[PDB]
């Protein structure tokens, strides 16, 4: 069994439904040895994952250096995989200006050891005036796209409102994809309200953080996690409910995020071959056998009170 590739917007690209996020929980592949990173990526390639997301932000540009390292190490044709990186967000702060993103793409390419990336996104745009993205950044990224250094252009961020603001205010065709996170998983599925709109605009959809950055795991979220306490407690109840039955919330959550074919890929942060295996397995078992609907229904009931509860991100707008 393979995983069933999905079409990504109007880009032509065919992507694995499970995608590899190269920085889980805001760390470059967690904090695992390089050999383990290299092996996770190797294992991902071997198991039919062909989509890799990174950025110059998490780990101060080392996410990209390590992914570049891991990719060429695995030794596979350039056209066998799809890479996305981002621009605008750096450890030293945000800068979406024309000169910064133009040099950004080159730096990324140098760190990644590639000639082009498949996707370049503007990163977490809720941290700047959204008119700068409309009026400066997107235009510049067209020129980067023209140059060949990126094939397609993306926007990313947390609040779903960034996406209508931008996509309403740029000429049709300016943006190829969006990356949304934390809005397509058992506790939060608000992204669904955008899929028809984005389809109407010819924009492909990538979703990320199907476990909501660790809320839907046995281990629980990191201490920094910005969720309201209510959501944290509800997710702990869901995890405990699965546990007491000898079942795994992580698996249920991954499968759940994969059940909407209008989302082309779900980026999961992964740090080891074992996590790759479990998530690829979860995808395949969904395809071949379906989800556990009875467990899903009970977990849905626990999360019901906190459905689509979110948190603040970015700055005050216009
Ligand atoms: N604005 C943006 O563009 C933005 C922001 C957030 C995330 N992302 C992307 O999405 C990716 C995924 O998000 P995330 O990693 O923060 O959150 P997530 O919800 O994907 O959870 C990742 C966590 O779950 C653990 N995990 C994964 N599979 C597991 C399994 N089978 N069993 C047990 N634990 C498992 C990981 O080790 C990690 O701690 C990121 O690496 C990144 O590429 C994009
Ligand atoms: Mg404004």
């Amino acid at each position: 069994h393979h995983m069933e590739l999905r079409e990504l917007g109007a880009t032509g690209l065919r992507v694995s439904p499970v995608g590899f996020g190269a920085s889980p929980l805001g760390h470059v592949f967690g904090d695992v040895p390089r050999d383990v990173a290299r092996a996770a990526v190797r294992r991902a390639l071997d198991l039919g994952i062909n989509f890799f997301d990174t950025s110059p932000y998490y780990g101060g540009t080392v996410s990209e250096s390590v992914l570049g390292d891991c990719l060429r190490a695995a030794g596979v044709p350039r056209d066998r995989f799809v890479v996305a990186t981002k621009c605008g967000r750096y450890r030293e702060g945000f800068d979406f200006s024309a000169a910064r993103v133009t040099r950004s793409v080159d730096e990324s390419l140098a760190r990644l050891g590639l000639d082009y990336v498949d996707i370049l996104h503007c990163h977490d745009i809720e941290f700047t005036d959204l008119d700068q993205i409309v009026n400066e950044t997107i235009p510049v990224l067209q020129k980067i796209k023209e140059s060949g250094k990126a094939r397609f252009i993306g926007i990313t961020g947390l609040p779903l409102s960034i996406y209508t603001y931008v996509l309403d205010q740029v000429p049709p065709g300016s943006v190829d994809v969006i990356l949304s996170y934390c809005h397509y998983g058992i506790n939060d599925t608000a992204l669904v309200d955008l899929l028809p709109y984005l389809k109407s605009k010819g924009v492909g959809v990538i979703s990320a953080s199907p476990l909501a950055m660790g809320l839907l795991t046995d281990n629980g979220p990191p201490e920094w996690h910005p969720a309201p306490k209510e959501l944290k407690l509800a997710c702990r109840a869901a995890a405990d409910h699965c546990k007491k039955k000898g079942k795994n919330i992580t698996k249920l959550a991954m499968q759940y995020s994969l059940m909407n074919n209008e989302i082309s890929t779900v980026l999961v942060g992964m740090n080891s071959p074992e996590q790759v295996e479990e998530n690829v397995a979860a995808a395949i078992e969904l395809s071949t056998s379906g989800i556990d609907k009875e467990l899903l229904h009970e977990v849905e009931a626990i999360l019901e009170p906190v459905k689509n509860m979110t948190w603040s991100s970015g700055i005050e707008q216009a």
